[PDB]
């Protein structure tokens, strides 16, 4: 009885984690993009649609 | 998906041209005339209707 009372209140109310923070850390996608002289910008290739008036 | 953006990157927006400066140089026409001693000018034979007053 004293054995078990001891391990009851050593234990408390602990409830176990199956699982830590999962190691697979990115979470993006890679960007395969190619990016030449003749971009208007280093995120946009062209501005084809564009009107300016 | 790598080397259709390198082939892509590497082409641009290169266009083909089918032709280069044609290889025919002459344009003008052949001068068959003749020039003797009796012409006025080299480039003209007489003055048949120059009135001088």
């Amino acid at each position: 009885e004293a054995h078990i009372q001891m391990k009851a209140a050593a234990l408390k109310s602990a409830q176990s984690r199956l699982f830590g923070l999962d190691g697979g850390i990115s979470t993006q996608e890679e960007n395969t993009e190619r990016h030449t002289t003749e971009d208007v910008s280093p995120s946009m290739h062209t501005l084809l649609g564009v009107k300016n008036m």
